[PDB]
Parts: structure tokens; C-alpha cells; sequence
């Protein structure tokens, strides 16, 4: 009935196009909470006036009060850091980010607690697929209540890079990315398709070679680092893949969409998140797809999922 | 710079509804041109006013007059019959549709050619891969601007009965659907996806079973036969497909589409349309996609064009 | 959470226009309810494929079965006859549908009370300023969670001619008519507007004559019949005015349209249903506005009002 | 046919928004053209995997090279500074800006007039009403060829406000602000509505007061100052409010929007540039619209322009 309340924790650049895209899309009030004093007043003001443009009626407002979660429906964490210090934007790397970020997780999730233990939680703060996880456990929401984001943004970029060669649109372009989010993602090749079809018959037809597709793979997963070597921050995109998922997840559409989550034994995995196709639904992660993998991509999920593990224990510390 | 031009050769169900959709998604003024006098201004009316809800801005105009199919940027051709005569909705066929439309298309394409030979041509008349090809040699119009609605709308509907079974969204299922859009239509399992999965894997994990999916292709290939016999006549969806490919097309999307289309080699046919994935934007046609099928699956391919094949003769006379 | 249940009860064109727009704006599942034995599963089976060109994940099922309206949160009634017996084109009157239609919303009206008395119901029936009343009256449901189509369809008339001799944007005019939906409808001149200025001012530059605007007013009261004459049925602008008010409803949208609603002393009336502009939103009626009208202008809505009242009587009747 | 080309001069806050915003909406490709070096590529490479979620297909390009403007059918000037030096954020005022982007307006107009001169030009560079005259004498284009942005900003915040107290969808209050964007803006009550009814008519009934109306406006007219010392920058709605001035002109919508544009002896006002309401379509500005204000309005009118007049021998050095 009353829209969604989303709260959106963490109100920097992706927290800003995310309330952008919300109220484009009439999706709930929202809020911008924020530690930094005023600001998410100041981006919610900016932000609310566009409901007049979007024909939308979506509240927007900022807060600098964690208890404004209660009621929230989905909380969306992007609190954190994206650059560590001391490190140059040629050494960007998330795990870098663990130390910076892994105390802002755990007293986020004892607010969810308090005030939204019902709420839908979308984790986004690097290294996502640790910190998704130490949320979870500060949080207590149901595991299919939480998931990270990863594959849906990863994945576009692949596709979009495929799309580009190969003319097609790019939402015709599907691919999988899984294990975790970081320079071990398991690009899986074999599960690409265009327009639905197997990419190795756009292979097969010299549309597109092995060569430029492996260019292609190593590309998206130096997105993030090609991105802010150029001066920016991955942010929009990132942005667009979470409201994806918040999306499918308020207005029940039940994508596929490749999120970190909690295995149970998919991939031989239990005990940790990884990114693996999952359904978003109404009652949140309505099904965890378990990739039928064969063994030369196991063991490259294996390596992804070891490096989340390895930080674990460092999350938690 | 001025909105495309949409002229609806035929202002029956579909018409009806395409008009809607166009008006909705405010892709072009539209002219709604019908044989049967001013029906086409009525429904022309009452769907110019939908302009105020939907914020858009196309002029929706009812015409009895072939000339006003100059200008014209893009074409949709629905004129002719739904049903023979004498016979019975158990006994629907698209083949007896043959004697009532072909005249039909003759006229339709030498009005094409001498007013708007420029525009793009979607012909939906049954049996529509015989029609197509008629006026495509009518209309004279190249073969990368005319095509022939079956697959967008064969594939949407085993797309979502599978959706249904397997609870994804439905356009998260893809799916082909080839060689020719009547009862010889190719459905080919093997193409199949969930969220880009082949589909064999949910088949594996007992999802959905071999049983089920065959029931589902009955269905599929029946669809337009259940619904008939139902006290309906199938055109919402047709025109939605419709309305993708014009879109795609007037947005230059570049979305892989199964269309009928001028088939020169693929799948071992030449001279004659046939059903098959292609890439609408901007130019129209921009590539033909050949399945690699196997030889299994051509030879029901060649079931289906053999049956278009015999009906061209038929057609031109 | 769940999705917005919708339940169309009629399933005739009206219906089948709302249950396309539905799918293609995702705004609930839908069931076509209607007394034809199939066609409304023929109707929603069609319907039901177009969630794949849409994107969207909305079950559209058909119903013979009253029950079905159990746990509807929407419900809106089409039920009953466009046309009178005997009654030719020409002399096509609402007022003569009464004796058609009264004892069809009795009967839905209990059906709604018994099955879902906290649905927010939309009556579209004609006469529909009396049939809502009766509708409302027997269905039990409190009166900020009924109306009536009227304003928003005899509104959008008026606006989309408007905007065609101003060139300017359909939505950017904006216009009132009250009362009620027939051919006492109050066509408000000084409450137009177009681009929010004042309708005189483009008067008095010429750009729009007082006698081309009393045509368009006669153009606007006459429309339906207009159409009907056209050897068309409107149904596809009342369609979509009627999803434009289920959905300000559905998404809390609180847009204020014109619709008929229980009068409670607005205009000096009150024990009758009338149309005036109200805010749709979450709690449903949320306003009922009344305009401040001068004493002419109230002369004729009370005219309006008398219509609606003196068929009330023969209404439940 | 192909798309439109979108160059956004300028890649900075605004820039960015209208980028995603343009993926959004599939309005056309995109460049983000910016004096700094590779910042525009990284901020359109994120962009640009928007795409995907959005299924749009619109490239999006950074560019550091004047001549991409080359082929552009729409340019959007941001570039500039939004502060001025030494200036707190309590002293900012928009006059303070001229002497830091005039220069910047006349290098640009220069290259539109030899790579883009029959492109439709939106100018947002503050002090917006004269960087929009400056840019429109050294490019060369025609009057009705290039607006500046402000009414559509001013007025979404007094929308906005106004529609926040009375509860009502936000884009259902209509509202006109004129002259000019700054601190003279021209508010004008009596042209205020909501659902196309006079304001007068809440403020009769107590839903809103003048008092109320009166801090409203004060707020309205200090809202990018309120922003800034929130401790953000305003560019979400400024971008959103360009936009639907730019899909207008794309889409030949035909909106009346209130942006800055030639004054040609409306208001008595000739050879400058002030925001009144014009309408927006395929052929640019189709039309200016003068507001017919009383005498104490128009006075107003005229202190906002004189301010723009005052700068503009300033700006033109
Ligand atoms: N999972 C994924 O695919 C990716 C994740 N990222 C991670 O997303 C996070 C957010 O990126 P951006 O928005 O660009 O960063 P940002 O630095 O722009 O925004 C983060 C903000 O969170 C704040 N914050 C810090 N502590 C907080 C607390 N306790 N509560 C609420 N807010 C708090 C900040 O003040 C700040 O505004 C980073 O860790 C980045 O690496 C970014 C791209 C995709
Ligand atoms: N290709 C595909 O997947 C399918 C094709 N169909 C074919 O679509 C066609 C249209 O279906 P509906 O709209 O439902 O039929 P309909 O009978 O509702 O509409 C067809 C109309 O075309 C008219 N017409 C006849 N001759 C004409 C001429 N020379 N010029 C212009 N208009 C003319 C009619 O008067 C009429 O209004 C039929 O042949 C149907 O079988 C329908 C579903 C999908
Ligand atoms: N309020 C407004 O502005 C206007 C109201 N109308 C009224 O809308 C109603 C519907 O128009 P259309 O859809 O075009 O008519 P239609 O005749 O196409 O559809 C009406 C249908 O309701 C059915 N029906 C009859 N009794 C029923 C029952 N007990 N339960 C469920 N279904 C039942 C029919 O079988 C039928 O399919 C008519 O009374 C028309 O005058 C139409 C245009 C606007
Ligand atoms: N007209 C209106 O209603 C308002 C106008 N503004 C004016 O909009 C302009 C843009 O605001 P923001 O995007 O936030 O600023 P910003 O500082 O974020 O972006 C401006 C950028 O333009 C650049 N630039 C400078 N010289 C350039 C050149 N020769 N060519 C291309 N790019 C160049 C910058 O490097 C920079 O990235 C400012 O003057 C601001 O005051 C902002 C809000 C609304």
C-alpha cells in the first residue's frame, strides 16, 4: 500500500544516482542517510525536485540519524570508502578497502537489527562479497533477505562490450560472471549467449574472435581500475545494477540477476557469499541458481570464493 | 527530426491495439488506414486521446485513402482475414487464410512502392511468410526493409509459458523459434535459456522436466488455435511483437529478433522468407543470423520452408 | 509486498485495453473476469504473452468465477451493455443503459462486498454516475474507496483537441468538466489552462477563437457519440483513463482527476456521486476538491446532478 | 533515422546526470565533451554499462576534442565553474560567475558554429541568462535554435514545495517563473495551479496560506543557495529539468517549458534573452509564449531583466 521506503545507507556517488534513478522510476520514498552532516539534505532537496520532471511522487529525503531505518523495506549499503589511503588509483584494489570498511558494516547491521530486521538489504561496499557477509551476520536478517552487489554490474559491462562488436542491443547480450566481485570473478565464456544463442556460433562466424573476446574479459574485470585511472569513479552503473535488483525484488519481476549470496552448498561451497545468478522476487531471493560448472570453472569459482574466505576472518577483525 | 510515420495497413484488432501501444510508448504519429469506411477515424479518435494520459504527442488519424501511405517511414501491414469461411474455429488453419489475403498483399505493395518505397515494411497478414515475400516482390522495397512478424510473437509465448513453470520473469527466458510462423514452426529445445542458462540444466536439476517442456511446445505451436477456440482471437500479444520490431527499428535498439525475412543461403535456402533471428535498427535488417543448426533441427527447418514454398504458387494466384 | 491483485469485472473491450496496459505498465496481476463462458482466458491468454515484450511479470488470468475477486485490492467494473436494443447509432444515449445495467451492479456489488470489501473499486458502467452510486451502495465498501470514469476521459477529449489547435503537448493542457459523464457534463472554460496559463490569455492573442473553442466543447460532450458513429466503440481512451486513476491509486501517485465520487455538500449537493477532481493516492480518495464555481457555472452542474439524480430511482429500479 | 547525437559540453555534475538520464530514456548518443583530460572518457565508459539495465542502445563517448561536436543535433553547454574563488558558500551568488565563463561561451560558440551550426543548443553556464545570449551570438545559430535552461528548475522546486503541502502528485501543480534565473526570478502566485485550478482556490480554503506560499516562494528563490550550504551542489534536477527540455525538442513533444530564450518585444523586452514559457518541438522553440502580467508582474519582469542587461556588457568582456 504506502510506497516502499528505501533507505539508502551511505550517500555519496552511487547513493546519489540511486535516489536519482528511484524517483525516475517511481520506485519509494527514499531516504539518503549519510555520517556526513547535511549533505544527504542537500542531495535529497536537489533530488526531490525531479519528481516533477519524472511525473513521480517519491519522498526524498536525507538523514543523518540511523534510527530513520525503521519502516525501511530495502536498505541499500554503499557506507564505506573506495580508496584506501597512501594507495595511488594505479594500486586500487577492493581488498584494500577491508580495514576501511569492515567496522562501518557491523554497526550498520546492529541498526538493521534495531530498526528494519524485516527490510530487503542490498550490500554494496567493497569487498563486497566479505562485507555482504559480516551484514548478514550483524544484521540477523534471513539469508534471503540480503545479497550483494556484483554479477549484475560486472556482467554489464561484459555484455556491453560484446554488444559493442557485435551491433546488437546490448541488453541481447547475456553473460555470467560468478564467484565473487574482484579480480577473481569467474568470467564464464561458455555461458555467453547473443540474442540467446551460443556466443561461440558469433565465434564460429568470425564475428568475433577468441582473441578480442578474451580482450574483452580481461576489460571487465579491470573495469573498476580502467575507470578510475581515467579520472572517474565507477559509479553510475553501479548505481543502474543495484536499482536493478531493488526493482525485481519491489515489483516482484523475478530476474535472474547474479548477486552475492549466501551458498549452501552450490559450487560444493556453504558458509560464505558468492555472486551466482539468483531469482529476486517478492519474497526476496526467491532461488539461488546453482551454475551446472564444469571442473576447469569450479576450480576458478574455488579461486574466487578462497580469495572472500581469505578476508573472512580479516573482515571480522 | 519530424516523429516517424507509421501508417497501419489494416485498422482491425491489431491495428487497434498497435496504435495503442505506439501512442503509449510515443513512437510516431500514426495513421490507422482501413478499407472499411470510417471505422478507421473512430478508432483513430478514440486513440488520439490517450495522448493526455500517456504525456505523448502522436497524432493518431483514421484514413480511408491508400495515398496516405505517403511519407510513410514505416508500415505495418495487417490487412486481410483472421478466419476462412464455412470454417469452423476447431478447424483454424492459417494455409486456408491463403485465397482470402493474397490479392490483398498485391495492392497493398503496389500502393507501397509508389508512395513510400523508403519505408520499412512489417507484414503480419497470414500465412505470413508466404504474404511477406508477395509484397516484399510487389512493394519492391529492399530486402533489408521488409519483414514479417512470427517469431518475436511464437517465441514470447513458450518464453512465458516457461517462465510460468520455472517462476523467472518472463523475458528472462529466450527462446527461437524458426523457419516459419504456422504449425511447422520450429522449436528448438536446444536453444532455450533462463536468465542465459541453457535450459538442460533446470531440465537436470528437475525444474522442469523433458515431459513438461513437450507440452509446452504443443501449447506454443497451438497457441493461436487454444485462444481462438477460447472465444478469443490472438492479437494483443501480436501487436506488442509488432510493436517491438517497429520499435526497434525506429530506436535503431539493434535487438535480435526473430522475424521473417529474405533468406539468401542461410540454413541451405535461398528466395524465399523464412523465419529466422535478425538484428532490427536503424537500416532495418542489419544481419541475418544463421542458427548452426543441427541436422535435426534443419530438417524440421526444411519442414517449415517446404511449406511456405508450396504455398508461394498458391499465393501468386 | 505481493503484487497488486486487479480484478476487471468485464472483460469485454474496455477490459481488454486495461489489462494491456496493465502488463505494460507492471501494475498488478490481473484477472478478466467476465459472465462469456472463455473469453476472458482466450482474452488473458493472449494478453498474458505480452509480459515478454514488455519486460514486465504480471499474471493475467481469466475468470467465469466471481469468487475470483477474492482478495482483489483493485476492482474495476466494465460489466453491462455499451449499446441499447432497438436503439440505433444515432440515437445512442447513456441514460438508456440504465435499465440494462442496474441489476448487474447489485449483483457485483455483493459479490465485492462478500469478497473484497477493502478493494478500492472504479466503476465504469454507464450510466456511470448513477451506477457507481448503486455500486457503491451495495457493495458496502467505504466512500473513499469507490469512483467513477467520467472527468479524466471527457478531460482528455477536451485537453487532446485543445492541444491540437494550440500545438502544444496534450498534458500541457489542462481542463475540468464535472457533474457528470454524459451530456450534461460541465465543460468549465474558465478553469482551462495550457501550460498552466490561463486558456483567455491564448484568446485574447488570437491563437484560439471563442467559437472554434465552443466547437470543440460541442466536439468534446459529443465524442462517445461521435465515435460510436465512426462505426468505432471508445474503449481505448477510456481504458486508459481509467488506468491512469488505478494507478495514482496503486503507486500513491495522489494526482488529482476528475472522477465521480460521493458528493457530501461540494456544490451545495450531497447523497449523490458527481464528478469533481479528487487526489487518488494510497488511502485512496484522498480529497474531493471543489471547485469554486460561480453561480452559472453551478447552475449547470447542477443540471448535471439532476440528471444523475432522477435516474437514481429508476436505477434501483 | 540514426540516433541523435547528444554532445554534452561540459562533463562535470550536470553532464553526468544528463548522460545516465539520456541512457534512461534511449533519447541518443551521447558524448561527454570536457576540457579535462580523460574524465569524460571514464565517466562515459561507466555510463555507457547502463545500457544494459536499462535496454537502452545508445553509445556513450568522452571526448576531449572540440571537433566531436561535429554531426551534434544537440549540444548542452555546462561547462564553466560553479563558484567563484575566495567566494564562501554563503556568498555564492550566480553574477559572480560571468567574469570566470564568458570566455568559455564564446570558444564554445565558436566551435558549434563550425561543427554543429544547425544543432539545437541548450545553455546552462551560469549566469544562464546572459552566457545563453553570449553563446547564441558566437554560434550563430538561429533564435529559435537555443534556450538556456531556468524556468523548468525554478519552477519543479515551487512545484515541488507547493505540491508537498497539499499533498498532491508533484507535476499536478503548475507554476511559472520568469525573466530570469537568479535571485530577481520572477514568481508569479497568480499563475500558480493545481490540477489546473487556481491556487487562490486552496489558499481560500486554508489547504495552504499566503504566509506559507510566501516562504515557499522565498525558498524557491533560495534553493540552490540552500543546497550549496547543505554541503551539496545542485545538478540532479538541473540535469533532469535539461533533459526534458531536450527530449521536447527530440521527440517533437511540444511542451511548454519556461526557459530562457530571445525576447523579441514580449513583455516590451527586445534583444535579450529571459525565461518565459515557449514551447519545445521538432522545429526548436515553435513558440514564445508572453504572459499577459498586470503591471506590478511585469515590473518585476523588468528587474530581472535589467540584471541580465547589467551583466551583459560585463560578460562580453
Ligand atoms: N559491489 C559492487 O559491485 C561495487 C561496490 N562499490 C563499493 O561501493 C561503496 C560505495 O561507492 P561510492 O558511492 O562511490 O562511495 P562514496 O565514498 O561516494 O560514498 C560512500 C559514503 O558512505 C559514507 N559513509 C561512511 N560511513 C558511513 C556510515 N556509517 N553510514 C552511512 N554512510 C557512511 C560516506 O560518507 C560516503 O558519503 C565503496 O566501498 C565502493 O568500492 C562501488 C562500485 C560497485
Ligand atoms: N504473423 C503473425 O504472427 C500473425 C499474423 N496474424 C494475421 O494478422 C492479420 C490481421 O489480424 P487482425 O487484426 O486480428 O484482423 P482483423 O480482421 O481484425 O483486421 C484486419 C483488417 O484488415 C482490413 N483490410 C482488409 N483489406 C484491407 C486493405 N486492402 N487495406 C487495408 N485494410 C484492409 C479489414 O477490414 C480489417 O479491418 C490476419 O491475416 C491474421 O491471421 C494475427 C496474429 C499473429
Ligand atoms: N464511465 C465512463 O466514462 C464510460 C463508461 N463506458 C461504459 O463502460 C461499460 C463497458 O464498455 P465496454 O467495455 O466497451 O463494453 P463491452 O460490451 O465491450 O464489455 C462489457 C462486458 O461486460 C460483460 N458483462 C456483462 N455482465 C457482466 C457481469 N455480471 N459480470 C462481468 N462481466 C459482465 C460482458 O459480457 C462484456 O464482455 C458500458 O456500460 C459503456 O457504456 C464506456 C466508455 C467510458
Ligand atoms: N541554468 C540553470 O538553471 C543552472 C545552471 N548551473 C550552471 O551550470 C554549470 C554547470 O554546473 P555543474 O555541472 O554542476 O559544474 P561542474 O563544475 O560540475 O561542471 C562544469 C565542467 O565544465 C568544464 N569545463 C570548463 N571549461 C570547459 C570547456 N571549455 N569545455 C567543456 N567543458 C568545460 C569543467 O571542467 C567541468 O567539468 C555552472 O555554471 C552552474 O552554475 C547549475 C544549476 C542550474
Amino acid at each position: 500500500a504506502p510506497k516502499a521506503k528505501i533507505v539508502l545507507v551511505g550517500s555519496g556517488m552511487i547513493g546519489g544516482v540511486m535516489a536519482t534513478l528511484i524517483v525516475q522510476k517511481n520506485l519509494g520514498d527514499v531516504v539518503l542517510f549519510d555520517i556526513v552532516k547535511n549533505m544527504p539534505h542537500g542531495k535529497a532537496l536537489d533530488t526531490s525536485h525531479t519528481n516533477v520532471m519524472a511525473y513521480s511522487n517519491c519522498k526524498v529525503s536525507g538523514s543523518n540519524t540511523y534510527d530513520d531505518l525503521a519502516g525501511a523495506d530495502v536498505v541499500i549499503v554503499t557506507a564505506g570508502f573506495t580508496k584506501a589511503p597512501g594507495k595511488s588509483d594505479k594500486e586500487w584494489n577492493r581488498d584494500d578497502l577491508l580495514p576501511l570498511n569492515n567496522k562501518i558494516m557491523i554497526e550498520i547491521g546492529g541498526h538493521i537489527k534495531k530498526n528494519c530486521p524485516n527490510a530487503f538489504i542490498i550490500v554494496v561496499t567493497n569487498p563486497v562479497d566479505v562485507m555482504v557477509q559480516l551484514l548478514h551476520q550483524h544484521s540477523g536478517v534471513p539469508k534471503n533477505k540480503i545479497i550483494g552487489l556484483g554479477g549484475v554490474l560486472d556482467t554489464s559491462r561484459l555484455k556491453y562490450y560484446i554488444s559493442q562488436k557485435l551491433n546488437v542491443c546490448p541488453r541481447d547480450v547475456n553473460a555470467h560472471i560468478v564467484g565473487a566481485h574482484g579480480n577473481k570473478m569467474v568470467l564464464l565464456k561458455r555461458y555467453i549467449t547473443v540474442g540467446g544463442i551460443p556466443l561461440q556460433e558469433f565465434i564460429n562466424n568470425k564475428l568475433i574472435s577468441d582473441a578480442e573476446l578474451e580482450a574483452i574479459f580481461d576489460r571487465t574485470v579491470n573495469t573498476a581500475l580502467e575507470i578510475v585511472n581515467l579520472h572517474a569513479a565507477p559509479y553510475v552503473a553501479p548505481a543502474a545494477a543495484i536499482i536493478e535488483m531493488a526493482e525485481s525484488y519491489l515489483k516482484d519481476l523475478k530476474k535472474v540477476l547474479i548477486c552475492s549470496t549466501l551458498l549452501e552448498g552450490q559450487y560444493g561451497h556453504s558458509d560464505i557469499f558468492g555472486g551466482t545468478p539468483v531469482v529476486l522476487g517478492a519474497n526476496g531471493v526467491e532461488q539461488v541458481i546453482e551454475l551446472q560448472l564444469n571442473s576447469e570453472e569450479k576450480a576458478k569459482f574455488d579461486e574466487a570464493i578462497a580469495e572472500t574466505k581469505r578476508m573472512k576472518p580479516l573482515a571480522h577483525h
